[PDB]
């Protein structure tokens, strides 16, 4: 089993979500972005494993979920099985790391992305352990009623570039944004 990552797009004042949808209209590339990064396997015969709470997960259309070509893990301590259509499901972060270590998921899972939401990040981020974050800055404000947690740069260094990630400002819908990767290892 590969890396631990978190991906996540997020407004000027940390929005990522209102009533269950995104805060700015829809951004087709960064939707792109998202698919591309959560699903490029650096080890053939294996795929990533995307997690996620709850909310998030049902915030995805019915006809996409679960998110293809990836293996889709849901994060609840009220379901008793996974929603139709998800794989595995877990009570909390750390159950659901250490199944990724079990017979069944061990020599199946590439790279692990936790996709959100809100109590997902903060536990991953106060972690001890190697963690990058991919995040998408939408460089505006947008009315949200969720947000991500504060990044401690003491812990998280932006990098200059990475491979796979533009480097430059974005623009869809009139709205400008770009693409960051932080990296912590405590
Ligand atoms: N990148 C972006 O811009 C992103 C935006 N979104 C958006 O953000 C918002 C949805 O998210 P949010 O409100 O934060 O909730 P999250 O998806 O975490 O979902 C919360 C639910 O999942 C369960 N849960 C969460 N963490 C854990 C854990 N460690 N263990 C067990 N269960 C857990 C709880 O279910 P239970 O109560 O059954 O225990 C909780 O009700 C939406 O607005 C969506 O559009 C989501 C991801 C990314
Ligand atoms: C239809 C699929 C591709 C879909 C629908 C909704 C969402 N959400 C909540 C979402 C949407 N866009 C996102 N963008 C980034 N950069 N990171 C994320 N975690 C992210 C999450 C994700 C995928």
């Amino acid at each position: 089993v590969g890396s631990l990552n978190c991906i996540v797009a997020v407004s000027q004042n940390m929005g990522i979500g209102k009533n269950g949808d995104l805060p700015w209209p829809p951004l087709r590339n960064e939707f792109r972005y998202f698919q591309r990064m959560t699903t490029t396997s650096s080890v053939e015969g294996k795929q990533n494993l995307v997690i996620m709470g709850k909310k998030t997960w049902f915030s995805i259309p019915e006809k996409n979920r679960p998110l293809k070509g990836r293996i889709n893990l849901v994060l609840s301590r009220e379901l008793k099985e996974p929603p139709q259509g998800a794989h595995f499901l877990s009570r909390s972060l750390d159950d659901a790391l250490k199944l990724t270590e079990q017979p069944e998921l061990a020599n199946k899972v590439d790279m692990v992305w936790i996709v959100g939401g809100s109590s997902v990040y903060k536990e991953a981020m106060n972690h001890p352990g190697h963690l990058k974050l991919f995040v998408t800055r939408i460089m505006q404000d947008f009315e949200s009623d969720t947000f991500f947690p504060e990044i401690d740069l003491e812990k998280y260094k932006l990098l200059p570039e990475y491979p796979g990630v533009l480097s430059d400002v974005q623009e869809e819908k009139g709205i400008k944004y770009k693409f960051e990767v932080y990296e912590k290892n405590d």
